C-alpha cells in the first residue's frame, strides 16, 4: 500500500536517515572502496552481475553494497549472523532499493530462512555470483545440491540446534520449489568470493574432494586483509565490545585469549592495550613461541579457568571453553567469542542453567554453587555483536578486496583462469590496496630510483615482495 | 505510591538495577566501607544533598551513604552524564533524584535548587558536589540575600543568564533568610573534582567559604586513579562510541599533560593514535617529551590532527580560528570542564546537523564540517558510561570516607571554614580495600626493616610529601 | 707537577675528553647554568667536596662548578660506578679526583678522606654529597671526638669495620679537634638521593645535623625524571651489557615500585619482560596492579623469574633462603642502594667464579648457579654507564642551583641546621632548560587564561602539594 | 700437539669457555637438538666446513655438530664479526678455525680456501654457508678448472681481484681436478642468507649447482628471530653502547619496515625515541602507519631526526645531502645490509675524529658534526654483541636439522642438484624445542578438533601459504 518497494527485512525503515548519516561519515573514511567506485565506474564491470550477499549488515558493508550497485552491479544480501546487523545500514539498503534481509536479534529460524531468500531473484531466475563471510549461502547451495542428487540421508541426523534447523530449510526447499532448483542455482553462479577463515577452510575441503561446484576467490589471504583486518580491526573492535557490553575497568584485570593467529594476535593487543594482563593458549608451538616472544604467559585453558577474569576464544575450533572450565571460574568472569559461529564455548551445555537477561547481548549465568558468568552475545562474535564491529578504515581494505576479487570471477574469467578452486587476488593487486589508503592517513611513500630498484630485484612500480613474503 | 523524582522512564529500574548488582562486584571499597560502619550508623540524621553524575556507579555511592544512615536528595552535575537506568533505579528505590540525560540547562538549574527542598520541609545538613555547582548556588544566593545583588544582572553566558534568573526566583518564592538557614545547616561539603576543589579553595582564601569543605580529588587514591586510569578508559570508549572511527593511523592533539590529560594521550596512545600534547608547564611539557608525545602548539596542531581533545581545566583553549583551519570531519571533545574549554558559543551561528545523540557536525562557510561530541561537555560521560567502577570505587570510598569525617567527626570543630584532605592513614586504607579483588598479594615489612626506612609496619609509608 | 689525585690510568684524558665534550651537547640544563651564572662567580671562595659516582655526567657538573668560581676534591661513591676515562680528564684539568672502577672498600673509604685535606691547607666548605658517606664521616668524626667513642668498637658489617678503622686512624693522626673545625666550617650540603635523604632527616630530627642541607632527590626535576626515567634506561643496560640475555620471553621480579621501582619495572618490561612487583606500601602496590603488573611476594618469585632487581632502599630484600630457590642461573642485581638488599655477605663461603668485571657467577652445594651483577651494588652503575648524560643534566642543574642556595644566598640565614628543598620557581627553571634541545614548544598563557586558573603567566603553575 | 687454526690469541680460550658455557644455557634449541640425536650420531662421518661469524653463539652451534658426531673446520663469513675469544676457545677444543676479528680480505679469502684441505687428507663433504662464499669458490674453480678461465682476468672490484687470484693459486697448488672432487663429495649445503639464497637458485635454474642445497632462509623460525626479534633486541643495545645517549626525548627515523626494520623501530620506540619510517613498499607502509609511526622520506626526516638506522638491505639510503641537511650530533647506523646503505664513501675528505673502537665524529666544512657508528657497517654486531644467544639457538638449530637432512636423509636422492626448503614440520619442531625453558604450556588437540580444522594432531598446523 503506502511503499511501492518491500521486496526486503528489515527492523525499522524509519531508520534510513540515520543509516545515510552514519553512511556518509564511513565512506570518508573508506577511501579505498570510493577510489574503486571512480576507476571502474566508466567500465560497468559488474553489469549483469547479480550477486547474492552474505555478509554482516553493517554501515561499513552498505558502502561496499553501493560500491558493487555504482560498477553494476544487481543485488541481494543477508546478515551472516543473527546479532552484527546494524538496523539503520540495513534501512538505508532497504530505502535505497536493494533485497536485504537482516535484523539485529533475528532468531536462528530467521536467519536461515532470509539466506534461502538469496536465491529467489526479483524478477525471476537466480544469482549469479555469490559474496560470502563464513560460508553459510555457499554451504546452502552444496547441501541442497547434494540431497538433491539423491543423498538426503543427513538431513535427518541434526547434531545442533542450528543443524536442525538448517536441514529442515533445505527439506522445505525442496518440497517447494521446482525440482532441480538447486543444481539450476548451481549452473548459474559463476563464482565466490569468500571472507573469512573458516568459510576459506570449508572451501578448500570442498575443492580438495572436489565438491566444489564453481571457482573461488580467498579474500581472507590477501595480505591487505589477514595481516590488517583480521589483526588491527580485533585490535580496536574486541574491546570495544566487551566495554559495551560490560563497562569493567581493564585495567587491574586478567584475561585469557585462546589462539594466537592472526585474530589471537590482535585480541591479545586490544586487551593488553587496554590495560589488562594477557594469557594466551596455543595448540600452534610457532604461534605459542610468537605469544611468549610478546611477553604473553603462555597456558592452558585448564590453568587459566579458575585464575582470569576474561576469557576470548579467538580459534577458529571448537570446545574450547568447556563446562569444566566454566565451573571452575570465578563469580561474575566475563566469557565470549571472537572467532566463528557459536561453538567455541560450549553454549548449549549451559542451557539447563539459569540464565538472566541483563540487556541485549548480555546474559548472566547462574550454577547450582550461586557462582556467576557473564556471557556476550550468547557466544557468538562479540565484537560485532556487542559493539559495531571493525571500524570502517580497516574495512575498506577488505572490501576493496572483495570488490576486485568479485571482478575477477565475474569479468575477468573468460578463458577459465579460475577453474573450480579456490584462488587468491595478485600481489599486484594487494599492493594497490595497500597504495589507495596511503593519502588518507598522511603516509608519504619513498620512490625507488632506477638504481636502488635494480639493486634489490624489483621494478620501480612493484611488486616489491617475493609470492613467499610472510610481512 | 512515591512521587518525589524526575527521571526519564521509571520502567528502566529494573535493568538499573541489574547493573548496579554487577557493578557492587567491582566495587570492593564501597561494599567494604558499607560492612565496617553499616552497624555504627555513622550518617544516621545526615541530610546528603549530592550533585554528582547520576551514573551507575554513582547509585552504588548513593545506596552506601543510605546503608550507613543517611537520608538523601540527588540530581547529576552535568546534563548529559545521567544514566537514565541508574536513575530509574534510585527512583525506583525511594530516594528523591531529579536527572535526565539531555535535560536542558533549564532544568539542570531548577533540579538542582530541587536538593534544597528537603522532603517534609527544611534543609539538607551536607553536600557532596562534583564542580561545585550546588556549592555555587549556597554562596551566590547567600550573597545576594545580603544585599550585594549587582552582579545578578550582568550574565556573561547564557547558562549564567539562567543561573541568575534561578537566584533571583529562590529570592521571591523562598521564605526571607532562606539562604543563610541553608549555610548555617550544611555541616561541611565534600567536593570530587580538580576545578570545583580550585573555587573552593579560592572561596576559603577570599574568606567567604560558609562551611567545611574536603578536597578529595587530592587524596592520592582519588587524583592518581581516577583522573589518570580513569580518563585512560573512558575517554577513548567516548570517542568509540560517538564516531567507530579507526583510531591506528590518526593522528590526536590533546591540550593538558596534567593528571586527566596524562591519562588521556595514553588512552589514545594505547588505542593506536599518535600523539601531541601541548601544556604551559614547563614540568609537565617536559613529563609528556620524556614519555614519547612530541610537544606543539594549537596552532600548529590544528591543521594536521584527526582528533582534538582538550583537558585542561582552562577556557579557551580550541578556538574557531582553530576550528576554521582544521581539516574536514576532524573530532573535536572536551574532558576537562563546562564547555568553554572550545569555543562552543562561537559556533552557534553555523549550521549544525545532529547525527544522533550527543553528535553533531557542525559545516563551515567553506564546507568543511567536524564532528563534536557531547556540545563540548565531558565526552567520556556524555558519550559513553564514564569512568568504569572499580576506579569509582576508590573516588567513592574516599567521598564516604569524607562523609563521615564532617558530619560525625567534627565534634571538637577541628575542621574549620577552611578545604581539608583527608589523612594519609585513610588513603591507604582505600589503596588497601581494592587489593584483593585484583588479586594483589602486598608483602609485610618485619620490625627491623620498618624501622631501617622509619616507618611503623602499618603504616603511613610514605612522608606527606611524597608525590607517588 | 700536578699528581694530587689518584686515578687508574691518566692516558685515558683524551677519551674521556671527547666524551666529556658530547657529553655536554646532551646536557642543555648545566651548560646553561654555565653560561647564567659563570660571570656572576657565585661559587667564588667554594671549597667543594664532592662524593658523587665519578662519571662522564659527573666530570660536566664538576666543570660547571668550576666555571662559577669553585675550589674542587672529588671522590666517587660507589666503588664500581666510576668511569676511568671521565676520571683522568678531571685529574688532567688539574681537579684532586681521587676514584678508580673497582677500588676495594679500603681504598674508597681512604679517599673520602683525602676530601677533607684541602690542597694548601685548611679544610672544605661545602659538601656535595650522593649516600650521604662524606657527610657521616664528618659527623661520626665530630660524635667521636666530643667523647663518645664506644660506638667504633661495635661495627656490624666489613664495611662498618673499615669505616670505623677510619675514624680511629684520623682521630689519631690529625690535630686535636679538627673535626670540630671541618664542621664549623661546612657552610652547607646537598644530597642527591632518597637514602641519603633519609640519613639527613632523621638527624635533623634528632638535633644532630652539624649544618644546613639541601634535599636535592625531592625536586620534581630529580625525583620524578632521574629516579624514574633514568633508571627506565639504564636498568636493562646494566642486566644486557652484564649478560647479553635476551629479554623477550624472561620472567623478572621487581622489588619496590617507588620511582626507581616504577623506571625498573618499565625498563624490562619495555625490554619485552613479563614482569613481577613487590610492595609493602597499598597505595604503591595498587599503582603497579593498574598498570598490568602482578604483584607477588619474593617467596612466591623466587623458584620463577629470571631476573630479579632489588629497588627498596630497605635491606634484606632478597635472602640466602630466596636465592637457593632460584632456578639455575637466574640474574640477580640491586638498583637501590648499597649492598645489603641482597644479602651478599651470606654468599662468600660459597663457590664463586669470575665471569668478567662485575659478573659473577656463585654455585650452591646442589650445583645451581645465580648469576650475580656488581657484587649486588648498583648494577646501572657498575655493569653500564649509570643514567644518559640528558636526564642527569636535570639532576645536576638542581645540584648546581643548591651549592648556589647554601654558599651565596645564606647571608640572612635563611637556611638554618634542617633539611631544605628548592622553590618551584627554580623547579620549573631546570625543566624549562632541557626544553629547546628535544624540540619542546610550549604555549604560554594568555593574561585571561592565567588569571582563570589562578597562576602567573611566568608561573609558578601549581600548588606546592601537586604531585605531578 | 694441536696447530691446524689460525686465531687472534689462543690465551683467550679461558675466558671464550666461560661465555660459551653460558651461552649453553641460553640456547635450549641446541642443547636439546644433542640430547635428541646425540646417541643416535646423524652426523658420524660429516665432515662440515662451516663458514658462520665466529662468536661465542656459533661456538654452540659447531659443538651441537660435534656433539652429532661431525668432523669439522671453521671460518667466519664475514672479517667484522669475529669474537677473538669464542675462536680461542674453539682452537683449545682440538677444531680447525681459521678467524681474527679485523683480518684482512686477502687473509678472509685464504682461510676460507683451508675449509677444504681437511685433516688427514681429502676434502669436506657437507658446507654450512652464510651468504655463499664457500659455494662461490667451490663453483668458480670447478668453472675454471673445466676451461673456462676468461672470467679470471677481466675482474671489477679489489676484493675480486683478491678472490680471482686465489682461484688461479688453487688451480696451480691443488692437484689437478681438486675442485671437480670438492664437488663430487658434497654432499649439500645450507645456507640462510638472501644473497647466498638467490645465487644457489640461480645457479639451480642455469644447471650448474653442483650439489643439494637447503634453503634456511625460508624458515620461518629462522627468519622471525635472525631478522625481527635478534634485532628488537640488539639494535638499541649497539647504540647506547656506542653513545650513552638518552633515547626518551628524541625521535628516530627507521629506513626501511622489513623484518629487520619491524624490529629496529620496535626496538628504538620502546626504548623511549618517537620513531619515524620510511618505505617503498605500500603495504609495508601501511603496516607502519597502523602501528602508530609516522611514515615520510628521508629528505622529511634529515633535518629533523636525532637517530637515523638504515634497515632497507637497499644502497643509497642516507646520502650526502642528508647528513649536509642533518643536525649537530646527529646520531647515523646501519643494521641493515653489510655496507652501502649509507654513503659512507663520499664523507671521505671530511675531518673524521675517532672517539673509541667503531665510534667516530664526521666533521662539515660548516661545522655540524654527525656520530657514525661502525662506519656504516652493522651496529649490533660492531658496536654490541649481535643478537642474543636465545635467538640465534632458532636460526642454529634450523641449521643443525638442514644439515641432517642432507647428510643423514638423503639415502633415496629425494634431494636431487636444486635448492629446498625445510618442512613446516621441522619448522615447528624447531619452535617446540625453545618452548620448556621460556615456560610455554602448549596444548594438545583432541581427536575431533584436529579433525575440524583439518590438521593431524602432532602437525603441521598451518598451511604452506600461512604467514603468522
Ligand atoms: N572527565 C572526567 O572524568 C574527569 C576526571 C577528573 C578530572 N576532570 C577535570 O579535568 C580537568 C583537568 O583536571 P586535572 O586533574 O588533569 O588538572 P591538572 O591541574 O592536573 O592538569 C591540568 C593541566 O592543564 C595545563 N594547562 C592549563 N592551561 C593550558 C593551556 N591553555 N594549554 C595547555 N595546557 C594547559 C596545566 O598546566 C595542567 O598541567 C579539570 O577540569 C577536572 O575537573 C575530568
Ligand atoms: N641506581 C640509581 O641510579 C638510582 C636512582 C635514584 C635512586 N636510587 C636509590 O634507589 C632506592 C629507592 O629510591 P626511590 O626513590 O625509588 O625510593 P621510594 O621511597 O620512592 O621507593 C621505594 C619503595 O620501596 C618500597 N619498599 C620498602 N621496603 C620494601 C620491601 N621489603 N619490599 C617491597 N617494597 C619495599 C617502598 O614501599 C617504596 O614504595 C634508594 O636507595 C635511592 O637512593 C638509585
Ligand atoms: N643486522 C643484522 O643482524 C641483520 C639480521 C637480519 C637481516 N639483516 C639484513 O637486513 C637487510 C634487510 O632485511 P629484511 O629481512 O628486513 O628484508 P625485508 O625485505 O623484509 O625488508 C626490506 C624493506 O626495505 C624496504 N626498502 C627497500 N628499499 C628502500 C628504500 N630506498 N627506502 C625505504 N625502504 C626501502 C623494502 O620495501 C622492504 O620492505 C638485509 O640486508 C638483511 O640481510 C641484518
Ligand atoms: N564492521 C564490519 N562490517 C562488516 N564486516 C565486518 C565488520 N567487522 C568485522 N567484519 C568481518 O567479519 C568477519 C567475521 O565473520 C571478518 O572476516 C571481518 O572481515
Ligand atoms: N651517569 C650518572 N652519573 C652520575 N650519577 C648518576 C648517574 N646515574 C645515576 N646517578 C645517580 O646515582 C644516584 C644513586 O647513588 C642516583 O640518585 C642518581 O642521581
Ligand atoms: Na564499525
Ligand atoms: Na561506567
Ligand atoms: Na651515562
Amino acid at each position: 500500500a503506502k511503499p511501492g518497494f518491500t521486496d526486503y527485512i528489515v527492523k525499522d525503515i524509519a531508520l534510513a536517515d540515520f543509516g545515510r548519516k552514519e553512511i556518509s561519515l564511513a565512506e570518508t573514511e573508506m577511501p579505498g572502496l570510493m577510489a574503486t567506485r571512480e576507476e571502474y565506474g566508466p567500465k560497468q564491470p559488474l553489469k549483469g552481475a547479480r550477486i547474492a550477499g552474505s555478509l554482516h549488515m553493517t554501515i561499513q558493508t552498505a558502502v561496499l553494497i553501493e560500491t558493487l550497485a555504482a560498477l553494476g552491479a544487481d543485488i541481494r544480501w543477508v546478515s551472516c549472523n543473527i546479532y552484527s546487523t546494524q538496523d539503520h545500514a540495513a534501512a538505508a539498503i532497504a530505502a535505497a532499493g536493494i533485497p536485504v534481509f537482516a535484523v539485529k536479534g533475528e532468531t536462528l529460524t530467521e536467519y536461515w530462512d532470509y539466506t534461502a531468500k538469496l536465491f529467489d531473484w526479483h524478477g525471476g531466475g537466480t544469482p549469479n555470483m555469490i559474496l560470502d563471510d563464513g560460508g553459510d549461502a555457499t554451504m546452502l547451495v552444496h547441501a541442497g545440491y547434494r540431497a538433491e542428487q539423491g543423498d538426503t540421508a543427513f538431513l535427518d541426523k541434526p547434531g545442533s540446534e542450528e543443524e536442525e534447523i538448517f536441514y529442515a530449510l533445505v527439506k522445505r526447499l525442496l518440497k517447494e520449489k521446482p525440482k532441480g532448483w538447486f543444481a539450476e542455482i548451481a549452473k548459474n553462479i559463476k563464482g565466490v568470493s569468500e571472507e573469512t577463515t573458516t568459510g576459506v577452510h570449508r572451501l578448500y575441503e570442498m575443492a580438495n574432494k572436489g565438491t566444489l561446484l564453481f571457482p573461488a576467490i580467498n579474500v581472507n589471504d590477501s595480505v591487505t586483509k589477514s595481516k590488517f583486518d583480521n589483526l588491527y580491526g580485533c585490535r580496536e573492535s574486541l574491546v570495544d565490545g566487551i566495554r559495551r557490553g560490560t563497562d569493567v575497568m581493564l585495567s587491574g584485570k586478567v584475561a585469557m585469549v585462546a589462539g594466537f593467529g592472526d585474530v589471537g594476535k590482535g585480541s591479545a593487543a586490544s586487551l593488553r592495550q587496554a590495560g589488562c594482563r594477557v594469557m594466551v593458549s596455543e595448540v600452534d608451538p610457532i604461534c605459542a613461541l610468537q605469544a611468549a616472544m610478546e611477553g604473553y604467559e603462555v597456558v592452558t585453558m585448564e590453568d587459566a579457568a579458575p585464575r582470569a577474569d576474561i576469557f576470548v576464544t579467538a580459534t577458529g575450533n571448537k570446545d574450547i571453553i568447556t563446562i569444566e572450565h566454566m565451573r571452575a571460574m570465578k563469580d561474575r568472569a566475563i566469557v565470549c567469542n571472537i572467532g566463528h559461529f557459536d561453538n567455541e564455548i560450549q553454549i548449549a551445555s549451559l542451557r539447563n542453567l539459569k540464565w538472566t537477561n541483563i540487556k541485549p547481548q548480555v546474559d548472566e549465568i547462574e550454577f547450582p554453587d550461586k557462582h556467576r558468568i557473564i556471557m556476550l552475545s550468547e557466544g557468538r562474535l562479540v565484537n560485532l555483536g556487542n559493539a559495531m564491529g571493525h571500524p570502517s578504515f580497516v574495512m575498506s581494505a577488505s572490501f576493496t578486496n572483495q570488490t576486485l576479487a568479485q571482478i575477477e570471477l565475474f569479468a575477468n574469467n573468460k578463458d577459465s583462469k579460475y577453474a573450480k578452486k579456490v584462488y587468491v587476488l595478485p600481489k599486484t593487486l594487494d599492493e594497490k590496496v595497500a597504495r589507495l589508503h596511503l593519502a588518507k592517513i598522511g603516509v608519504k611513500l619513498t620512490e625507488l630510483r632506477k638504481d636502488q630498484a635494480d639493486y634489490i630485484g624489483v621494478k620501480q612500480e612493484g611488486p616489491y615482495k617475493s609470492d613467499h613474503y610472510r610481512y
